[PDB]
């Protein structure tokens, strides 16, 4: 659920999801559309085009299960489904991190007209 | 800022925003076209267009004072424009709190086709 991604987003970067990546380049909010700005949007691209090839369960809904550890997030083998969601989130904490260098605010709150037609994932 | 959102959200509607209104009708977690499902997501549309119309600060990112007693939400007269933030917050959260008895899973992870129609402000 949102809540461990943010969770998550805190233990791996650093810093709050919900605070610094949820207004940022066509993706990092909500109604994510148009293309990619930056690392850090496609990101959020790549997270939203995990969710969706996640069947079974609602990855924007159901709790999954993780350890962490120091930073390392371990996602549990307790239900294939709901790692499944936890391995997305995982993924796009570490790419927040990974990508942190670019990370910049030219992309806060952009225009409507920057995000148009999308890249399908 | 929406992490400011998701405590008046926690205080106000005793839930969590991200947990519950993260994929909720057209508007709730979505928003950019469609219209309201219901009244938890006409709360969110409201949201959206109060943001619209906040200008001189970021009402996504920038924080904004507030006090809170018995769980009362005061946003603090100390810049009019963080104060109109708290203010969408705000009436928001209490919007989301004035009909959680309705709130349904009928309007989780509706479909794009559902969100077609435009409504303004």
């Amino acid at each position: 659920n949102l809540m461990q991604f943010e969770l998550l987003i805190m233990k791996v970067a650093g810093r709050s999801g919900i605070v610094w990546y949820s207004d940022y380049g066509c993706f990092c909010g909500k109604g994510g559309h148009g293309r990619p700005q930056d690392a850090t949007d496609r990101c959020c691209f790549v997270h939203d085009c995990c969710y969706g090839k996640v069947n079974g369960c609602d990855p924007k809904e159901d709790f999954y299960r993780y350890s962490s550890n120091n930073g390392d997030i371990v996602c549990e083998a307790n239900n294939p489904c709901t790692k499944e969601i936890c391995e997305c989130d995982k993924a796009a904490a570490i790419c927040f991190r990974d990508n942190k260098d670019t990370y910049d605010n030219k992309y806060w709150n952009i225009p409507m007209e920057s995000c148009q037609e999308s890249e399908p994932c």
